């Protein structure tokens, strides 16, 4: 369960949403399963999740989760 995934563990949920390229940059910045629910647009674009897309992608994730 997300609360529980270590920065290793968001980095192949990420892989297993087809967003792996954001993996490195959000291990980089330690982004944990428990961080993901609280980030903004603006963390998403610092991770480098820039385009729309990509955003809506993760919060559809983080909804069927």
């Amino acid at each position: 369960m997300l609360q529980l995934w270590s920065k290793f563990d968001v980095g192949d949920w990420l892989e297993s949403i087809h967003l792996g390229e954001h993996r490195d940059r959000f291990e980089d910045h330690e982004i944990e399963g428990a961080h993901l629910p609280a980030l903004t647009k603006e963390d998403f674009v610092e991770l480098g999740v820039t385009r729309v897309g990509h955003r809506e992608n993760i919060e559809r994730a983080l909804r069927q989760l």
